[PDB]
């Protein structure tokens, strides 16, 4: 259907036939003289606009833009609630730039209308190094939506990306275009099931009552692992080469240095429980060889709507790593594969321990990675909602997102995508 993306179609990106046999570069190459030094061309009434995220009324804009009209579910009854920490986070990673934070205030009255975001980044697709960026925060003002304002903002953070000489992006979005790479499914470990029943996150399954339910996702009140304690900075090698060691494992991954990666698992201290954004764990066992590592977040739900409740906790299950299956065989080879299985049933359990502990009522993953080997198992419920990740100006062989046809938790052939989009 490319066709009829009028401005899909063109662009530098793989297509819904085309089966490749070689991943590589869409365009042919360009050089940052190439580029135009000049922003695009935007009506009149508004003006281009670059946000520093340490100007405090500036985050405020975008922290209130987002909030007001950014994603929401399928029935519109939630929305995201990015806080301005989490900005914090996710856009001041190791590399970033003001001039990547692009916004469009009308000029009249400087009101934020609209939000596109790029961060830089190094994939590795198949293993092949790619210096890319990562987009993410695209947003339009609610009441200027349909006005074809969005390829102008990418048209535009392209051109400013190329610029630096960077040619290639990593972006996930729900709706369907022209690439997917692959796709996975969100799913749902319940914390506060009444709760979330409460506020229709769920129902009541036929046969069944609330205690029935309430019982039935009942949680520890401490998690039930020795070794198990929260990350710190001492850790990071270990670890870091304990999680590049794992993640060995993904055709799809992002190839972390070693500061773009304490960042990105240990956040501003400061900041206190009902602020906090990244929860990272570790397992160091007596003679301290630390043996696990995971990591999620805190994204929350405005629950437009609702008189019970008017926010809705959530931890979505991030990064995560484990030496289990890979000393024991070469090919995830069953003996190994269930080797793996019963050390990940047991960390994310804990995962849903810590993130029940930590005020979230619903704890979210994707069926990305070996996620599949766990969530039926812990209790993660199909979510309504898919997310397919995409790849601009790239060649890449469809790689596995745990998806049978039946959009079923593949089992068997887990994930082959590595990266965890915030
Ligand atoms: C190497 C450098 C290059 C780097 C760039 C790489 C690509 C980046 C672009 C992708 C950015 C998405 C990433 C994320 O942020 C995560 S996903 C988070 C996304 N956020 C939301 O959904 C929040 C709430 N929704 C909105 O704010 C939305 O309003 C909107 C901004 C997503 C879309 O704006 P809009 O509804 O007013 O439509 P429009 O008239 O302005 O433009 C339409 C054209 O753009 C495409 N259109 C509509 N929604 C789209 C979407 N989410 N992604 C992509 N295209 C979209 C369509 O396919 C179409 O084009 P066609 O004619 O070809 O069919
Ligand atoms: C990069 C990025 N990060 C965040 C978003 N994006 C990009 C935007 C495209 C990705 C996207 C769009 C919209 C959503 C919101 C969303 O889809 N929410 C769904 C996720 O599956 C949801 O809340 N599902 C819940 C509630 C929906 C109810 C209203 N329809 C569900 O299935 N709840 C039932 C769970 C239940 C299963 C059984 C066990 C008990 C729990 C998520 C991701």
């Amino acid at each position: 259907a490319m066709k009829d993306h009028k401005f899909w179609r063109t662009q530098p990106v793989k297509d819904f036939d085309e089966k490749v046999v070689e991943e590589g570069p869409i365009d042919k190459p360009k050089t940052p003289e190439d580029i135009s030094d000049k922003p695009l061309p935007l009506l009149s009434s508004f003006e281009w606009c670059s946000i520093d995220v340490d100007n405090k009324k500036q985050l405020e804009d975008v922290f209130v833009l987002l909030n007001e009209n950014y994603v929401e579910d399928r029935d519109a009854g939630f929305r995201f609630n990015y806080t301005k920490e989490f900005f914090n986070w996710a856009l001041k990673s190791p590399g970033w730039k003001k001039d990547w934070h692009i916004g469009v205030r009308v000029k009249e009255t400087q009101k934020l209308v609209a939000f596109i975001s790029a961060i830089p980044v190094t994939l590795g697709v198949r293993g092949k190094q790619v210096p890319s960026v990562e987009i993410n925060f695209l947003c339009v003002h609610k009441q200027l939506r349909s006005k074809r304002l969005t390829p102008v903002l990418i048209k535009e953070i392209t051109r400013r990306v190329n610029k630096c000489d960077i040619w290639h992006a990593l972006y996930t979005a729900g709706i369907v275009l022209p690439a997917p790479v692959s796709t996975c499914r969100y799913t749902h470990r319940p914390l506060n099931w009444k709760k979330l029943y409460e506020v229709d996150f769920t129902g009541l399954p036929d046969g069944h009552t609330e205690e029935d339910m309430i019982a039935e996702n009942a949680l520890p009140a401490k998690t039930k692992t020795a070794g198990l304690r929260k990350l710190k900075k001492e850790d990071i090698d270990q670890v870091f080469e304990l999680f590049k060691r794992y993640q060995s494992r993904f055709e799809l991954i992002q190839i972390f240095t070693k500061e773009e990666f304490e960042h990105n698992f240990i956040g501003e201290e400061s900041l206190p429980l009902d602020k906090q954004v990244i929860f990272s764990y570790v397992v160091e066992q007596p003679d301290g060889k630390i043996t696990d590592f995971f990591s999620f977040y805190s994204l929350p739900f405005t629950i437009l709507n609702n008189t019970k409740y008017k926010d809705l906790g959530i931890g979505y299950l991030y990064y995560y790593a484990t030496d289990a299956d890979f000393q024991f065989k070469d090919r995830f080879d069953p003996k190994a594969t269930k080797a793996l299985k019963t050390r990940l049933c047991e960390l994310i359990y804990d995962a849903c321990i810590l993130a029940k502990n930590a005020n979230m009522d619903v704890f979210n993953a994707l069926t990305s990675q070996d996620n599949t080997l766990f969530l039926d198992d812990l209790k993660f419920g199909p979510g309504d909602g898919f997310l397919n990740f995409y790849l601009f100006n790239y060649r890449a062989k469809p790689i596995t997102g745990g998806l049978n046809p039946d959009n079923s938790n593949d089992i068997k052939r887990r994930s082959n995508v590595g990266v965890v989009m915030l």
